[PDB]
């Protein structure tokens, strides 16, 4: 099942996302390989809703060192998902 499986795994909750999920936009954490495309039909299977406009860019943990070499800057992808008028991915608005 390419859903939210490796491209987009689970949604991201933060200031910066949940006041953005006012418009509909969702950030998510996924693997850096989900085609921009490929993270609509991830979402669309599991939120069963209407993508109106995908946003990814690499994430990389907060230090990307943490402490001596413990993790270094990993490779990770975030998502931002928008979804038309109307819409709303119940997935992030009941995760507060």
């Amino acid at each position: 099942m390419k859903t939210a499986y490796d491209v987009i795994l689970a949604p991201v909750l933060s200031e910066k996302a949940y006041a953005g999920f006012a418009e509909g936009k969702y950030t998510f954490w996924v693997h850096p390989k989900a085609t921009k495309t490929e993270i609509k039909n991830a979402v669309e299977t599991a939120f069963k809703v209407k993508v109106v406009k995908v946003n990814t860019l690499h994430v990389r943990g907060k230090k990307k060192r943490l402490g001596r070499y413990l993790g270094k800057r990993p490779d990770r992808k975030k998502a931002i998902v928008q979804v038309a008028p109307g819409q709303k991915i119940e997935a992030l608005e009941g995760l507060i």
